[PDB]
């Protein structure tokens, strides 16, 4: 029997349907007491919140993947049993697996496979508008943020440079070092007098006042996004962009959204945890999340099924989840660094407070900090 109280963590708005969620878990498991919260900050901090007093975590807690690698070497997390690594193997597409893997071993339970697409309002720009970066920001404002790296560190890929190596698995495999990181460098200074591109921290409010026609954004605000724009809902994958006078596709990051088990827990509490994080990853969980946020499942089953199959947000994204279109992200222990680093390299190229002249240094030193032991 399972039995056992639990705490999860999950972001702010998916609190309603993570509590339907874990009133079908107790249909199955009546004895496992769960509470649900909002974490302190989010998924994409899971590294920082858990970090900073393992013991106080929750027992399951949402969590890039990108984090992964980090969290396994602190021990904060424990690899998945036999048992639960086959069911995440065969339930879930490869690149799920791929995502939650280190050193061999499945580090978490994922549920969501994450591209950013473009976003666009289609009163304002039209399909073969959105095809191309400079054509769509002649005819539209495109709203974005050059501060967050996520966004933007992907221009680097498109340009041909790599992260961590081959296979996103080598301490010092950045090379983006390079003149090919420069043609990426200058890509975004060159945005810095683009019309159509408005630097803003809340693209999202930028589309619904109508002063955008366009964002970049991800599957979590795809629900959002369809309420925000209604009849005029489009979303098409990312369009090229020109690199060194050269049309090259413009790369996002592919991210798999997951659920951990903090190894803290102990006892029938980590069976329980277990359960849980398996019971809401799970194919109907991943339905019932898609259905209330728009986030698309790994579940193999799932992404055939004929609402996701129709939907263009999924279309886009598994265009963008190709080769070529985007790079899954590094779980490195050294990612959460780079994603610091990265963001003024970048934002510093945008705004010209890195000057040409100082691309070639700056990449230099930046490919330096970020492949430390
Ligand atoms: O140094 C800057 C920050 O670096 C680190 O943040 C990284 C994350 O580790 C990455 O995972 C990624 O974050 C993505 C995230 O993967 C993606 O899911 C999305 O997050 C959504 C979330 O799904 C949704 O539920 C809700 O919470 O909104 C989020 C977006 O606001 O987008 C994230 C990027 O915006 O990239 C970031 C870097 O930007 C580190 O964790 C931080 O502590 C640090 O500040
Ligand atoms: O996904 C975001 C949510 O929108 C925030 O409300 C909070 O939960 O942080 C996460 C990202 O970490
Ligand atoms: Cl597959
Ligand atoms: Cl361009
Ligand atoms: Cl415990």
């Amino acid at each position: 029997n399972v039995s056992g109280s639990v705490k999860l963590w999950v972001d702010t708005t998916q609190v309603p349907y993570y509590k339907k969620i874990v009133a079908n878990f107790n249909k199955k498991y009546p004895d496992v007491k769960v509470k649900v919260t909002q974490s302190p900050n989010g998924s994409a901090n899971a590294k920082t919140d858990v970090g900073k007093d393992p013991a106080k975590a929750a027992d399951v807690f949402e969590v890039a993947n990108d984090q992964l690698g980090s969290m396994a070497e602190a021990g904060y997390i424990n690899p998945l049993s036999p048992d639960a690594t086959k069911a995440v193997k065969n339930n879930n597409v490869a690149v799920a697996s791929e995502g939650v893997t280190w050193k061999g071993k499945m580090f978490a339970y994922p549920f969501a496979e994450q591209a950013q697409t473009i976003y666009y309002n289609k009163s304002k720009l039209t399909a073969d508008d959105v095809k191309t970066w400079d054509g769509l920001t002649a005819k539209g404002v495109l709203a974005t943020d050059f501060t967050n790296a996520y966004n933007f560190y992907p221009v680097f890929l498109s340009a041909g440079t790599q992260l961590y190596g081959k296979t996103g698995e080598t301490v010092k495999g950045t090379d983006v070092n390079s003149a090919k990181g420069e043609q990426a460098m200058a890509w975004f200074a060159q945005q810095k007098s683009n019309k159509g591109v408005m630097q803003t921290s809340n693209a999202l409010n930028q589309l619904k006042s109508g002063k955008a026609a366009a964002i970049l954004d991800g599957p979590w605000n795809s629900a959002n996004i369809k309420k925000i724009l209604g009849k005029n809902f489009a979303v098409a994958p990312y369009p090229t962009i020109k690199l060194d006078g050269k049309d090259v596709q413009m790369q996002a990051f592919l991210g798999i959204e997951t659920f951990a088990v903090n190894s803290h827990a102990s006892g029938s509490n980590q069976k329980a945890a277990a359960t849980l994080a398996s019971f809401i990853t799970n194919k109907e969980s991943q339905l019932i999340v898609y259905d209330h946020s728009g986030q698309i499942p790994v579940d193999k089953t799932a992404q055939k099924s004929s609402k996701v199959a129709s939907d263009p947000v999924a279309g886009a994204v598994m265009t963008m989840a190709k080769p070529g279109n985007s790079t899954l992200m590094p779980k490195m222990p050294q990612m959460a660094t780079f994603w610091n680093d990265a963001a003024p390299l970048i934002n510093g190229a945008y705004t010209g407070s890195i000057p040409a002249s100082q691309y070639s240094t700056k990449l230099d030193t930046f490919v330096k900090n970020i492949s430390k032991a």
